[PDB]
Formats: C-alpha cells, structure tokens, sequence
C-alpha cells in the first residue's frame, strides 16, 4: 500500500477521519464491500484518483474482509467538495430481498 509519507495535509486529515469514521462501516466487527465516488462541483487542485484510490487503500487496512466493489457494493462512500472541504457520505443500499 501507500508508502506512508506526510505532505498534502488536505489528504492526511481526510485519512485520519475517513478511517475512524468508516471504522464501524469497514473496520470489524463491520465489514463488506463498497463503492467510492469522487464528486466535485468545482475545480479542485488535488486529484480525484488520489482521493478515491487512497480512501480504498485505507478501508482494506481496517478489515481484510473489506473489499471495494463496483458491482455489488454494500456501502457507497461518496466524497463531495464543499467550501473546500472533504464531505464523506455513506449510503447503505441493499437491493437484496428488499
């Protein structure tokens, strides 16, 4: 995974948060699949891939059982950009047996 080196605070923070925030959503005893999506209404300096990829790289770190999927995702983690802030929205969708 990511070598692990500070630098882009904008991200560093999002990590410490998305982690302790998604812990109960990705980190045991919770686990499962998910789908990350980068949403930005305005032009942002930080790349979208870096945000998505990374976010995913952290999810797995929590629980090895966690596996980001784009087909049968259980938890949708979207990242909206507002007032220059990382807005993480977790949506629980399960079309299985309603």
């Amino acid at each position: 995974g990511s070598s692990g080196s500070s630098g882009k605070a904008f991200l560093e923070d999002m990590k410490k948060y998305a982690e302790t925030f998604l812990e109960p959503w990705f980190k045991a005893p919770n686990k499962g699949t998910f789908q990350i999506v980068y949403k930005s209404r305005n032009n942002s300096h930080v790349n979208r891939e870096e945000v998505i990829r990374e976010l995913a790289g952290i999810v797995c770190t929590l629980n090895s059982e966690n596996k980001v999927d784009l087909t049968n995702p259980q938890y949708t983690v979207v990242v909206e950009i507002i007032k220059a802030v990382c807005c993480l929205s977790v949506v629980k969708s399960g079309p299985s047996s309603g």
